[PDB]
C-alpha cells in the first residue's frame, strides 16, 4: 500500500530544507543522475555517495523529514521528485487505484498541464483548495503576497509544507481542514484541482469525492472571493438528460444574481448511455459580462502535441 509514509518537515530547519531543495533542483530530471536523483526516482542508493552529494546534514535531513528511509545498507524514498515551472516537487509515485493508501497524494496527474492553463496575473491573497502535494501553491508563491493551501488529508498538508520549504517559499502556508473551514477572509485567487473524475454523484475516496464537493466549493466561492478576483477549477462534469451540469453550477454560484462571469473550457467528452455526457474541463471565474459560456477546447490533445503550445 502506497501513500501512508510519515512526512515531517518540521524536523529539519528552514535553511537546510531550502538547500536540499536547491540540490534537488539541479539534479532531478538531469540527464546525468546523481544519488539524490536516483533516490527521488525510487532507486535505493549508497548513503555514502548520497553523503558526498548533500553532506552529512543533508543526509540526516533526508532521514528526519521522512524523505528517505534507511533500509540497512541503502537509503530509499517513498516519494518521487519532479521539477517543473521553476519549482521542485515531491509526491507519491503514480500507482493503480487499488494500492493507494487513504492518504495517497495526487502524483501530479494533471498539475503540469493546469499550471500552463493558469492565468499569469498576481495579487494579494491566493487559496489553493485541496492542495495535495502543494504544487499549485508553489507556482503561485512569487506573484501573490500570501498563498494558503488547504487539504483534508493531513499527509498532503505535511507534504505541501515540505515542498514549500524545499523551495524556500516564506509566504506559503498550509492548513488541515474541510474545504473553506480553515480559510479565513477573502482571496483574489482561488485554484482547485478538484477530486472529481468518474464517480459522478457519489463519494468514493479523497481523490474521487463526488459532485457534492463541487457544490460545496462553488456555493461558498462568492463569499470567499475578492470582487474582481479569479477562480480556476479542474473538474469532471456530468450532463444528464434535462439536467446539464452547467445549470446546477449556475445555481450553486448564484451566477446571475451575483453577476459573475464563468467560462468552461471543455477538453474531453464522452457520451453516456443515459443520453447524457461526461466531460473533463477547466472552469474560470473572472471579471467580465454576466453569464456562463462553455467552449470546446481540446487542451489535453494540444498538450500531447506540444505542452509549450498552451503558453
Ligand atoms: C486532482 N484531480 C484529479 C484529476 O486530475 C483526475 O486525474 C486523472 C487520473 O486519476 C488518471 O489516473 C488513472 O490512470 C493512472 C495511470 N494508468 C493510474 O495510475 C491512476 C488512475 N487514477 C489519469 N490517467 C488521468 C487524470 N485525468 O482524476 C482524479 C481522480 O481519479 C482527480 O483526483
Ligand atoms: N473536504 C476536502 N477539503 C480539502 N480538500 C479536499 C477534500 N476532499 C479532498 N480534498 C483534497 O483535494 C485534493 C485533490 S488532488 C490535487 C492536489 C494538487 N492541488 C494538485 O493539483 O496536484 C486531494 O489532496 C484531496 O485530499
Ligand atoms: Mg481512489
Amino acid at each position: 500500500i502506497v501513500g501512508g509514509s510519515t512526512i515531517q518537515p518540521e524536523r529539519v530547519d528552514a535553511a537546510a530544507l531550502r538547500q536540499l531543495g536547491d540540490a534537488m533542483r539541479k539534479v532531478v530530471g538531469s540527464a546525468d543522475p546523481t544519488p539524490l536523483a536516483d533516490l527521488l526516482s525510487g532507486t535505493p542508493v549508497d548513503p555514502d555517495e548520497l553523503t558526498r552529494e548533500v553532506g552529512a546534514d543533508g543526509r540526516q535531513a533526508l532521514l528526519d523529514s521522512g524523505m528517505a528511509v534507511d533500509d540497512g545498507t541503502t537509503f530509499s524514498s517513498p516519494l518521487r521528485g519532479h521539477q517543473l515551472h521553476g519549482v521542485v516537487v515531491l509526491s507519491d509515485p503514480d500507482v493503480e487505484e487499488e494500492v493507494q493508501h487513504r492518504w495517497y497524494v495526487d502524483p501530479l496527474w494533471e498539475a503540469d498541464l493546469l499550471i500552463r492553463l493558469m492565468l499569469r496575473r498576481g495579487g494579494a491573497r491566493a487559496l489553493d483548495m485541496g492542495c495535495g502535494s502543494g504544487v499549485l501553491s508553489l507556482v503561485l508563491a512569487d506573484r501573490y503576497e500570501s498563498v494558503l493551501g488547504v487539504d483534508v488529508n493531513p499527509r498532503a498538508v505535511a507534504l505541501s509544507r515540505l515542498n514549500a520549504a524545499l523551495n524556500g517559499l516564506t509566504n506559503v502556508t498550509f492548513r488541515e481542514g474541510d474545504m473553506f473551514e480553515p480559510a479565513e477572509g477573502r482571496f483574489s485567487r482561488i485554484v482547485f484541482n478538484s477530486p472529481t473524475n468518474e464517480e459522478g454523484n457519489e463519494f468514493v475516496d479523497l481523490l474521487e469525492a463526488g459532485e457534492p464537493i463541487l457544490e460545496t466549493f462553488f456555493r461558498n466561492v462568492p463569499r470567499k472571493l475578492e470582487s474582481g478576483g479569479i477562480v480556476e477549477v479542474n473538474l469532471a462534469m456530468n450532463d444528464y438528460p434535462g439536467d446539464p451540469f452547467r445549470e446546477r453550477l449556475a445555481d450553486w454560484l448564484g451566477l446571475t444574481e451575483n453577476g459573475l462571469r464563468v467560462q468552461i473550457f471543455t477538453s474531453q467528452r464522452r457520451a453516456t448511455e443515459s443520453g447524457g455526457e461526461w466531460k473533463r474541463g477547466w472552469l474560470v471565474v473572472a471579471p467580465g459580462p454576466v453569464g456562463l459560456t462553455e467552449v470546446e477546447w481540446p487542451y489535453h490533445d494540444r498538450y500531447e502535441e506540444d505542452p509549450d503550445a498552451l503558453l
